[PDB]
């Protein structure tokens, strides 16, 4: 299956299940999850779907902007 976990610089991607430290072509490492694995996507379209949730997504409180407005 496929897996999801986190860069140095707080992002997050997706490989083959087993992955304990992937690397960054652009310059860097990204470290996974702790135990096992950050975001356990079965299907490769969820897995990209489970690594923008990953990503530094600014979701969270919904206090300013509508979900079913703006943002």
């Amino acid at each position: 299956m496929y897996i999801i976990f986190r860069c140095d610089c707080g992002r997050a991607l997706y490989s083959r299940e087993g992955a304990k430290t992937r690397k960054c072509v652009c310059g860097r490492t990204v470290n996974v999850k702790d135990r096992r694995i950050f975001g356990r996507a079965d299907d490769f379209e969820e897995a990209s779907e489970l690594v923008r949730k990953l990503q530094e997504e600014k979701y969270g409180s919904c206090h300013f902007t509508n979900p079913s407005k703006r943002e």
